């Protein structure tokens, strides 16, 4: 299993916009995010669609594929990071140069709609990819939370790590919908807990990402096949109960819960419970119908702040009862 | 092909069973519900109300198990000739593991509805091989005020009741509307908009029609409940009240699954209240960008979707589409 080199200070991070044109619509947060990473000691190479606008997207299918492929093919770029998600990353998949990526593995990181690319590249090349910060939402965040996200980013991509690698829970989180371009108040600190929904333990390859986005690639050559023993990692954001029930049942009818040994469920940013007062894991519990699968919920690798950086495609032990997550397998050189 | 099991044609005086696999419309829109019921009763049909009728569980009619129980009671009832959803929603795919496919296979009925009910229409077809129907749901379709309800009814009768010599020509409606108004109570006449279908890409295709609401298909794809698309199939798709970003994602989902390498033609419904995100693009223009250099005959703005009036389309039978001349003919029996 071929691995990317670790990030180093002085490296260049290439950025691209596979879907929403955030570098046009949110210039202040974009500039703040660039400045944050420049100050830490990284260089930013702006992809060819930076600053461009095509309404709901940055550009045509062909132009977005060209933007990403230029970064993949550039030997001076060690990390490729989405600016933000959207809906439209899956349009790029037939056009990506997977051979160039496989010949010179790099860190590929982002979240939400970029799940289509993270999973497509892993499915095509076998190289682990990373569910973690996207430049504008993640590194344009104001203090305090941006500094916690950054610590997790260094831990996974830069620091030497000995195995197993314990992924530690943050003390505080927020999903507050505020302080996007300009800071008004402090976000409330929410004390953190992971939730032992269904006790138990599971060990196996972690596969997943943004669940809504997975339904845009399922069945294709870009979705890695779920195998007996895998651990399912899933998150969604700003949906309602009706939407996530449909997504949970989509997994159920596909036999996913017959295969996986365990489930890790992210927090759900600004969940709309439709008046039911049910939490997302409770809707998942209904769909599971008392099948006993260890389930650990409110994991901080999702749309809430701060964000953990998780390797996808490597062995993990999750312990739902004790609320721990360990990476058992090397993800980088 | 060889003769196959088919549901019996609808007859005057038959009983239509109704069920709510997702949104609790019989609770939330009682005026339109009672009007739709009264419309079908006036034609001489009977209405058998499913067990969740008038019930409320927020976004849904009831629990996964309650909803399956409701539908199964209709499937198992020998006196019901047609099983019709009250409305869609998001949550019909939850029911799929629990449906008694054996009972449906033992006593086939006309299964009809649209939107989210696509999960069940395709699931039953996939499990049993019995054609199902993309067509009226009780509340939106038959609760519609005149004039449009009368056109929807004419197509429903022509397809499900009247005997039809094959090939069966599906006529273009003369008028349509997507106006979001007159739901519970009528405040104005809807505009009668002159209607056309659109020849997007010229050509002809003949094959088995498969499809439905495309957004709902992404909730069953890959499962035993989604019929496998075969070489030569005609893909029929519609969506409603989405934006350009959502439909580009759905069209690219079909592309990366190799669907456009298999199908011989595509029929695209009108898109009720489409949000173009400021692009001024039509849904078929976004689909054509996804198709890139691949030429496929394509007929768009077909009236089997969320706009009024609504055509009833059998699914799982051979069809001939002519995109150049804008015609659709059904080539194989769907009822006996
Ligand atoms: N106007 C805004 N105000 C607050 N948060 C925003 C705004 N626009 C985008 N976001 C955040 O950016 C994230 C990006 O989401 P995604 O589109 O899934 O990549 C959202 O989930 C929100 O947390
Ligand atoms: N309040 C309303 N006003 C007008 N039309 C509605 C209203 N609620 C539902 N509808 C119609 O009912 C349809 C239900 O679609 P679905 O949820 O997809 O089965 C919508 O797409 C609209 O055409």
């Amino acid at each position: 299993m071929p691995l990317p080199k670790s990030l180093k200070y002085g490296d260049t991070i290439g950025i691209y916009s596979p879907s929403s044109p955030v570098t046009y619509t949110s210039p202040k947060r974009f500039e703040r995010a660039k400045s944050y990473l420049l100050q830490k000691g990284f260089h930013i190479l702006e992809g060819s669609l930076t600053g461009r606008y095509d309404y709901y997207r940055s550009g045509s299918i062909q132009e977005r594929a060209k933007e990403l492929n230029a970064l993949i093919r550039n030997p001076n770029v060690s990390c490729i990071m989405s600016t933000i998600g959207g809906m439209n990353s899956n349009s790029l998949l037939p056009y990506i140069d997977y051979d160039a990526f496989q010949n010179n593995p790099k860190i590929m990181i982002g979240y939400s709609d970029a799940t289509a690319l993270l999973l497509g590249i892993y499915a095509k090349t076998g190289i682990p990819t990373f569910y973690g910060p996207a430049l504008v939402p993640s590194f344009g965040e104001f203090e305090p939370f941006v500094d916690d996200t950054y610590k997790y980013f260094l831990e996974t991509l830069l620091h030497d790590q000995a195995l197993p690698y314990n992924i530690k829970q943050p003390l505080f989180w927020s999903d507050e919908f505020i302080n996007w371009e300009e800071k008004t108040k402090e976000k409330e600190l929410r004390p953190n807990n992971w939730i032992s929904v269904t006790n138990g333990q599971a060990t196996g390859r972690v596969i997943g990402g943004n669940l809504n986005t997975i339904q845009g690639i399922w069945g294709s050559p870009y979705m890695p096949c779920i195998q007996e023993g895998d651990i399912l990692f899933i998150e969604d954001s700003r949906k309602d109960a009706a939407t996530i029930e449909r997504s949970f049942s989509f997994l159920k009818i596909n036999g996913v819960f017959d295969k996986v040994s365990g489930i890790i469920l992210g927090k759900h940013e600004q969940f709309d419970d439709c008046g039911t007062n049910r939490k997302p894991y409770e809707i998942l519990l209904e769909v599971l119908q008392n099948q006993r699968i260890p389930l650990l919920a409110d994991f901080d690798c999702c749309h809430t702040h701060p964000m953990i950086t998780m390797p996808i495609g490597v062995q993990v032990k999750m312990d739902a009862t004790n609320k721990t997550i360990h990476i058992l397998e090397k993800w980088k050189i």
